[PDB]
């Protein structure tokens, strides 16, 4: 399954797209991805649209 990550940093933004199992892994790994990109802010997830965002 294909999920998508927006991105709104101060330092960091743009998408990214991942394939996942599910919500419960691709929210894992956009998290890593952030957080290996030293990303932090507010998180939220939509199951309709399959679209996940991380907004520092």
């Amino acid at each position: 399954m294909q999920y998508k990550l927006i991105l709104n940093g101060k330092t960091l933004k743009g998408e990214t797209t991942t394939e996942a199992v599910d919500a419960a892994t691709a929210e894992k790994v956009f998290k890593q991805y952030a957080n290996d990109n030293g990303v932090d802010g507010e998180w939220t997830y939509d199951d309709a649209t399959k679209t996940f965002t991380v907004t520092e």
